RNA sequence: CCUUCGAAGAGUCGCUAAGUGGGUGGUCCAUCUAAAGCUAAUAGUCGAUCCUAAGAGAUGGGGAAGCUCCGUUUCAAAGGCCUGAUUUUAUGCAGGCC
């Protein structure tokens, strides 16, 4: 049925879930290094 | 040749030792240095093959001089699977289930 042959890639799954997830862990490692930064002053 | 030094085998000898100590002999003396070691002179289709039954019997462990025996899940690290942007002082696997 005058087809054309190629190659295609699928969609990877669950890309915009892992993007906001690694966004938030990378929000809570920045946010936990200040606390144990500023808490260090009282030794 | 001179001078300054100069160790010695323990559950062993005899319950369990000693360092001019100790072992063995002789009617005080004689002789050796244990408890370490080496050294020559006609079938895809019928059966087996598969499964477990009573039971037998490895592994783990224990006994016995040993040929071997007991014990069958027992104070055994007895093995499979899944998830993940690649795992935050920078690319040396983290978590979970039975």
């Amino acid at each position: 049925l005058n087809s054309n042959p190629e190659i295609l890639l699928r969609k990877r799954r669950n890309a915009d879930r892992t993007r906001i997830e690694r966004q938030e862990l990378a929000k809570k490692k920045r946010e936990e290094q200040i606390k144990k930064k500023r808490s260090n002053k009282n030794k």
